[PDB]
């Protein structure tokens, strides 16, 4: 690593840790094209286990990458349209509200008021259906965006219909394996456990649970090394093989709408650069980041401008990361913690670290 990573890592991450009382945490810095791997305290507090390079983490919202770009990667097959009625793929969400709510809707997060959450209560696919049977929107279609992992989780969930794959299946087959992400699991299989760390919520260990649309919103769990190499596949995806991932990680950095200086894409979300910092640090703060805002649509939308800050927050109870990449600079990084702790301090360090490698 260049001095001036080194430099700027350990100057910035290692107050974090300690201001925030992080545990456990792995760092990834994509500098010219290359990963640089830094890992500070345990994956296992308990079993005074270290964070290492093989540490899975829960990526939490991080997780709505994966599912934009997998949406992505079906368009391009032809499978679906994001102009699509989301009744094309469930014909059976019949009550009046749905009509004309579409893919790029739930997808992007302006169907018009889908919830933040999938209640605890919602077991079965009757609840589910029944869920969003009764769901009432507070604004029409395309107005409004607001942030929710049950409108996202539905996009991942429809999307892989007509595979006839389900969503695990076709993440694994369609996006993992061909970007050979092989410790990145939805289902972290028994040779992983070891590996797989704990979550810390108020000292408490834990980790996340079954909920109804978890793997689409916020079930993916990976190490920091597939973590570089997926953003390194979002910084250039003309180097993808896979002619239909490769168009689909492009659609999912396509700006489809525009709310104060973001563009939501597939998952992630964008902005241009040069960014101002306050802007991305203070939109972090969930009293931004889950407000309703207005949305301009793209008509049409304008495609991958790689001078963009690109970047996606995410956590569950016991976990928080970042992931942030410019792909003008081929510059990004990853942050994976096992403590929830505040978007903007993550967002800030993010900066401070990217910035002085600009
Ligand atoms: C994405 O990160 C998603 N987060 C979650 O769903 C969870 N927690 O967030 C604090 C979660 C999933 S399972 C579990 N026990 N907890 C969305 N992001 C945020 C955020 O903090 O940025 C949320 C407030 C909830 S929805």
């Amino acid at each position: 690593a260049p001095q001036q990573i080194n430099d700027i890592v350990h100057r910035t991450i290692t107050p974090l840790i300690e201001q925030q009382k992080i545990p456990g945490m792995a760092v990834a810095v994509i500098y010219q094209g290359k990963p640089y791997y830094f890992t500070w305290g345990y994956a296992d507090i308990a079993k005074k286990q270290p964070v290492t390079q093989q540490t899975l983490f829960e990526l939490g919202s991080v997780s709505k990458t994966f599912t934009g770009v997998l949406g992505g990667d079906a368009i391009a097959r032809g499978e679906i349209k994001l102009s699509d009625p989301t009744t094309k793929y469930w014909p059976e969400l019949t009550a009046k509200q749905w009509n004309g709510i579409t893919l790029l809707h739930l997808a992007t997060y302006t169907a018009g008021g889908l919830p933040l959450q999938v209640p605890d209560e919602v077991k079965s696919s009757s609840d589910l259906l029944r869920f969003y049977q009764n769901w009432q929107p507070a604004w029409a279609p395309g107005t409004q965006r607001l942030y929710a992992n049950s409108s996202i989780g539905l996009f991942g969930a429809l999307a892989v219909k007509p595979s006839g794959l389900s969503f695990e299946q076709a993440m694994q087959t369609r996006v993992f394996q061909p970007l050979k992400l092989n410790h990145t699991w939805i289902n972290v299989p028994p040779a992983e456990e070891k590996n797989y760390a704990w979550g810390y919520r108020e000292g408490k260990a834990v980790h996340v649970s079954p909920g109804a649309l978890d793997a689409e919103a916020y079930g993916v769990k990976s190490t920091i090394e597939d973590m570089a190499r997926w953003v390194q596949s979002n910084l250039k995806p003309l180097d993808i093989n896979e002619k239909t991932l490769q168009q689909g990680i492009q659609l999912a950095q396509s700006r489809y709408w525009q709310t104060g200086d973001m563009y939501q894409g597939l998952g992630w979300e964008m902005l241009d650069w040069p960014v101002n910092p306050d802007s991305i640090i203070n939109g972090s703060d969930n009293k931004i980041a889950l407000a309703a805002r207005p949305v301009k649509a793209i008509t049409p939308p304008t495609p991958a401008v790689r001078a963009s800050w690109v970047h996606k927050t995410g956590a569950t109870g016991g976990f928080g990361s970042y992931v942030a990449f410019i792909p003008e600079k081929e510059l990004g990084i990853v942050m994976l913690a096992n403590k929830n702790y505040p978007n903007p301090a993550r967002v800030d360090a993010a900066w401070q670290i990217l910035n002085a490698l600009q």
